[PDB]
């Protein structure tokens, strides 16, 4: 198991524009297109991201390409972020994948306040961090995915995902 397979389980793959859990226009492997309500604004962004007139549909290859870009940008953002970087550095390989998942999902941004959880993770207080992470809109909105991520942080293994 690796970050790609992990996120592919969490996000699924859809080749036609769809709405995500928050109601946003998405495509592929969790690739957010726009937060606007307009399906046309979504088709426009999609064509712009693909470099072709897509009519809201892409191929598996095109989906995989967006995915590779997005994981690369997720990692790079973490490494550029002064709050994130030290946590990431401190973690083992599995837990690093858990942190990447969290950022892919919610942006460098929204996780902005796992301030307390982040300090807990850096300190390696696994159980306490898992408890703190669970007190979040994140956990309440997408409880099954949150549980898997949380378990990866607690345990440092891929058990939640076999
Ligand atoms: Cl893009
Ligand atoms: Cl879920």
């Amino acid at each position: 198991m690796n970050i790609f397979e992990m996120l592919r389980i969490d996000e699924g793959l859809r080749l036609k524009i769809y709405k995500d859990t928050e109601g946003y226009y998405t495509i592929g492997i969790g690739h957010l297109l726009t937060k606007s309500p307009s399906l046309n604004a979504a088709k426009s962004e999609l064509d712009k991201a693909i470099g072709r007139n897509t009519n809201g549909v892409i191929t598996k290859d095109e989906a995989e390409k967006l995915f590779n870009q997005d994981v690369d940008a997720a990692v790079r953002g973490i490494l550029r972020n002064a709050k994130l970087k030290p946590v990431y550095d401190s973690l083992d390989a599995v837990r690093r994948a858990a942190f990447i998942n969290l950022v892919f999902q919610m942006g460098e941004t929204g996780i902005a306040g796992f301030t307390n959880s982040l300090r807990m993770l850096q300190q390696k207080r696994w159980d306490e961090a898992a408890v703190n992470l669970a007190k979040s809109r994140w956990y309440n909105q997408t409880p099954n995915r949150a549980k898997r991520v949380i378990t990866t942080f607690r345990t440092g293994t891929w058990d939640a995902y076999k």
